């Protein structure tokens, strides 16, 4: 699902540490990590941002953040987490296929960056 | 009782003022009173949810609506360089105010780790 390392994760082409899949979405672990928990939750569909993403599109947005809600239940964040999704150079976007960044294990500060 | 028992609450109902960007039957945007970039605003539910970890099943076009909501309210105040959206959940998130929302920032370089 697209042109990017996201997708040959998807395509099971090159290894991730995977958390979860349904027929939709896939969540795993951020390579880099920045909390003792770091994972990811992307869409299978090729979106490249946020910011073209359809009206249609949005119970698929909303299932990553309910995927990513779960996924921290059973990764053992009880005392809390941050959810981020990046878009384009100001937002640090990284890679150009949407995905929905949760970090915890530890206190989050302020500003988010 | 609509809307909650937050100060968000109070937002949603009119009691208190803040700067709307844009209302719907679903949520609400409007600017954040204490920014942390030139542009700094929160997209929330009219329903109250406390918290995303509490969010149901049934809750999941509402949260995506959010999202959308943001991104072409970052649009209309101009953010074509790019922005960071996020959700504090619970301590360890920094929650301040248990209404869920979404934070959308831009208009400047962000960093990493995002706090
Ligand atoms: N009356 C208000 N109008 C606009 N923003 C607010 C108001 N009260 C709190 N906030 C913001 O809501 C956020 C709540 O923090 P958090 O729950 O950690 O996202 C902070 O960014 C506050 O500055």
């Amino acid at each position: 699902g697209g042109d990017t390392i996201f997708g040959k994760i998807i395509r099971k082409e090159i290894p991730a540490k995977i958390i979860f899949e349904d027929d939709r979405c896939l969540a795993f672990h951020d390579i880099s990590p920045q909390a003792p928990t770091h994972f990811l939750v992307i869409p299978k569909k090729h979106i490249s941002q946020i910011s073209v993403a359809e009206d249609d599109d949005e119970s698929l947005l909303g299932h990553l953040m309910i995927v990513g809600k779960k996924c921290a239940a059973d990764l053992g964040l009880n005392k809390g987490y941050r959810m981020v999704v990046n878009e384009g150079s100001d937002g640090g976007q990284s890679v150009y296929h949407v995905h929905l960044h949760v970090l915890g294990g530890r206190q989050m500060h302020w500003p988010p960056g």
